[PDB]
């Protein structure tokens, strides 16, 4: 229903997630 | 949907999260 | 119903680590 | 169900995680 | 319960996450 | 259903997120 873009906020915020801590792990050497 | 509310508020933390990392990568540098 | 309270908190949990991690950053910088 | 004991299980790790927060926090003075 | 096997994982990697940020807290006194 | 999908993620994107931390712990360390 409308939990649906529930899931898709939250897979918008997964994939920022992601980008976060790639730029983080780069950082790290 | 009230359940969907929380996943609502998942998703906001999770990005809030997910760019306090990037100021630490960037804090690193 | 109470899996919905749950994932409430973990969002709490979230934020308030975020904010920690700001001022973990920040004192990293000086 | 045994859905029971996950919320249980995640209830502790939430715990944790407070505690954790804390002893950060209080490294942060 | 399949969702309760994601909320398993969820708890576990909660835990995991909790004992980094004490380990960081630690390394900063 | 794709709720319980979404969790799993959720939960290896802290996994990997710990180990980030555990990095940075050891890198402040020296």
């Amino acid at each position: 229903g409308e939990l649906a873009q529930a899931l898709k906020e939250l897979a918008k915020a997964l994939k920022e997630q992601a980008w976060a801590l790639k730029e983080l792990a780069q950082a790290l050497k």
